[PDB]
């Protein structure tokens, strides 16, 4: 194992060569430990409060979803504990049928996903461009040095002779450069993937990538119209963890596919930075806090370019082979048989495996499937052989499904079919309202001022008022936090880091001529482009639907809230001082 990871550490080793030293105590089980050196400990015990989305949201300061959403331990105790708790475990090897059918599937599947694309190497200006339109960080400042890609340079010629330096993944600006250096090696050979949509619906079938958050619904809703059983949505507990040796040379396929110049760079991501990996873990000890060095050869690096798309790729293999044992395809005798027979599986892909693909949607380790019929309810052989083991449930009790797409859980969300008072309907995405609530109450870092604390809010406030305009009370802080900033200053940071969000509420524009674009104009299932002209014509969730999803409406403190909100607005107006406010009350 030292041919591939030893160069790395040695220069660790070197740079550190004052405190480097082989902890005994050290806590690693699954993982090889190789030494320690001391460091600064990073992160925060509790995450920072948005003052401007809490003084306009006074309800929710009792409440205890809210409440916890603003802790999350990032400390090097906070790392060690999620480490013990779910990262340091080995998953078994899967059954020698079990890794034939695997790998007849995988090969089927890149083959379809290749089909009109061609994989490519991304570029330094597409990887600048992107950094560049987010920061709008010191990634900036590196992306416009040119040391940085000099450095980027020689890390490329080690990976073209088969060794690596520096992609030391991690749970001065030359480490920086470095942790930089080598996502831009992974962005150039495996960038692709998310770069030219590779898990579009159109390209993938099962896929939803580019598809964005106001169009998983309708995706819900039209998989529904398919024949078969009920819409199953099962969690794998800790996917990331479960990706195992034979996975990951599965998803190595794809290299078939490149230009000789693609294949090598790629061949050098896959072999030294995914199936071999030198990682950075702080954790504290008696005399101080210490970085550990520890590598091993599986699992998936969820802080990685290829993750995404990969764990995609992954699940939509391990999907169609839980409905091909659904559909008496693969028996338990198949799956302990090293020598069992492929013609069966490649003619069920032949014939029936895009018509499968289309009964699913997949983004990353999240599934909806809807099956022939429910024998895939009490398929869980390869599925739990795979090391697919689903989250919270004994190992062979059989998985419950839904009969209705409204009540499939998808990204953390479920979705609900209105009906707008001019008889369209639309369906919307919706979450337990404290999440949304809570997540807005939490600001992005430290020595923020009252400016970007107001504007981050605006973002919170402007995302409700599009994606979740339909809840009575998200509506109402929407309008209060909107009323409170000044309508010329600019959303900043981000809400969330989903693939699934578009932004679209990173705008002054007005926010109902956005809802327009976004909902009747772009929207491919709503036919009639009639635009809404008032928010009062924006319909909302029933009113017991908005209570079942965590609404306080009918609630004293909250009709309180609701009255009283003109004096929290002027409160925020008076301590942001003289500007151009407007009454969206
Ligand atoms: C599936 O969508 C999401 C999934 C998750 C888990 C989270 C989240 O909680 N993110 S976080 C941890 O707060 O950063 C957020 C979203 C989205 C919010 C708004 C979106 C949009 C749009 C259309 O353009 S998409
Ligand atoms: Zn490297
Ligand atoms: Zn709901």
């Amino acid at each position: 194992n030292m041919d591939v990871i030893g160069e790395r550490i040695k220069r660790i080793k070197e740079e550190h060569n004052s405190t480097w030293h082989y902890d005994d105590e050290n806590p690693y089980k699954t993982w090889a430990y190789h030494g320690s050196y001391e460091v600064k400990a990073t992160g925060s015990a509790s995450s920072m409060i948005n003052g401007v989305v809490k003084l306009l949201t006074k309800p929710w300061d009792v409440v205890p979803m809210v409440t916890q959403m603003a802790m999350t331990d990032t400390t090097p105790f906070g790392q060690q504990r999620v480490f013990k708790e779910k990262v340091d475990t080995r998953t078994p090897r899967p059954l020698p049928g079990t890794r034939k059918v695997m790998e007849i599937t995988a090969e089927w599947l890149w083959r379809t996903l290749g089909r009109n694309k061609r994989p490519r190497l991304c570029t330094r200006e597409e990887f600048t461009k992107k950094v560049r339109t987010n920061a709008a960080d010191s990634a900036k400042a590196a992306v416009e040095d040119e040391e940085f890609w000099k450095l980027v340079d020689r890390e490329r010629e080690l990976h073209k002779l088969g060794k690596c330096g520096s992609c030391v993944y991690n749970m001065s600006r030359a480490i920086w450069y470095m942790w930089l250096g080598v996502r831009y090696l992974e962005f150039e050979a495996l960038g692709f993937l998310n770069e030219d949509h590779w898990f579009s619906r159109e390209n993938s079938y099962s896929g939803v990538e580019g598809e964005g958050l106001h169009k998983l619904g309708y995706i819900l809703r039209d998989i529904s119209k398919i024949p078969g059983g009920a819409m199953y949505a099962d969690d794998t507990a800790g996917w990331d963890t479960r990706i195992t040796e034979d996975d990951l040379h599965n998803e190595e396929k794809i290299i078939q596919q490149m230009d000789p110049e693609h294949r090598q760079l790629a061949n050098a991501i896959f072999k030294l930075t995914y199936q071999n990996k030198v990682v950075k873990v702080q954790r504290p000890t008696p005399t101080g806090t210490v970085m550990d060095i520890i590598s091993r050869k599986d699992q998936r690096g969820s802080g990685q370019v290829g993750t995404y798309g990969l764990n995609t790729f992954t699940n939509m293999e391990a999907q169609l082979v839980r409905q091909m044992e659904g559909e008496g395809v693969l028996t338990k005798a198949d799956l302990e048989n090293p020598h069992l027979l492929e013609k069966k599986i490649t003619q069920w892909l032949e014939t029936k495996g895009v018509e499968r693909l289309k009964r699913m949607a997949i983004s990353g380790d999240d599934c909806v499937v809807k099956p022939i019929d429910d024998r895939f309810a009490n398929a869980l052989l390869a599925l739990n052989d795979m090391g697919k083991v689903r989250k919270d449930i004994p190992q062979w009790q059989p998985s419950k499904g839904w009969h209705d797409w409204q009540q499939v859980p998808f990204c953390s969300h479920h979705f609900h079919e209105l009906i707008m008072k001019d008889g369209r309907k639309l369906v919307v995405p919706c979450r337990p309202q404290d999440e949304l609530i809570g997540r807005a109450r939490i600001s992005q870092g430290a020595g923020w001022s009252l400016r970007e604390t107001a504007c981050l809010g605006k973002a919170y406030a402007q995302m409700w008022s599009l994606m979740y305009f339909h809840r009575r009370d998200l509506r109402l802080a929407s309008n209060a936090i909107c009323s409170a900033v000044p309508v010329h200053w600019v959303p900043t940071s981000r809400t969330t880091w989903s693939i699934h969000a578009h932004h679209q509420w990173m705008t002054t524009e007005d926010m109902l001529t956005v809802w327009n674009r976004v909902w009747i104009e772009e929207n491919p299932w709503m036919e009639d482009k009639t635009p809404v002209t008032t928010w009062e014509n924006v319909p909302y969730l029933g009113k017991r639907e908005d209570q079942w999803c965590g609404s306080l409406i009918g609630l004293t403190s909250r009709a309180t809230w609701a009255q009283n909100i003109p004096t929290a607005i002027q409160q925020v107006r008076s301590l942001i001082g003289n500007e151009e406010f407007l009454d969206y009350m």
